[PDB]
């Protein structure tokens, strides 16, 4: 009932670090990796795709420097199209928006969109999703 991984995106260490904690207290996971930006995530998601390897589950600040997690989204459904439905996807934003819900609720490479950090119920639907794979 472990779950494979998940690769953090966020250009923000100490929440990277937070998040990681919290999935830790939550003795499901595997393993856990963190970049801090949308083309190293390109790089290492690439790097990965090279491998069995896809993350079990993938978190997204929206708010970065350089291109934003819309634009790496964006990039994904371009680059990435294999794995469309090999992943989950959380989308985090400090603030919480109304109009990027929405597109997270269309958009069928986001399969979720909360607050930043993680939360221990936002993790356990993660993982629920990963198992109703």
């Amino acid at each position: 009932r472990k779950i494979d991984s998940v690769l953090l995106i966020d250009d923000d260490d100490i929440v990277n670090f937070l998040n990681t904690t919290i999935i830790r207290m939550t003795h499901r996971v595997e393993e856990i990796q963190s970049v801090t930006s949308g083309n190293a995530a390109i790089n290492k998601l690439n790097e990965l795709y090279a491998a069995g390897r896809w993350p079990s589950i993938i978190c997204i600040d929206i708010n970065m420097p350089g291109i934003n997690g819309w634009e790496l989204i964006d990039l994904f459904k371009q680059h990435f199209q294999p794995m469309k439905n090999k992943s989950i996807v959380c989308l985090l934003s400090s603030s919480l928006d109304p109009r990027d819900q929405a597109k997270a609720e269309a958009s069928d490479w986001v399969d979720y969109y909360v607050s930043k950090p993680l939360t221990a119920n936002a993790l356990n639907n993660l993982y629920n999703k990963v198992l109703n794979e």
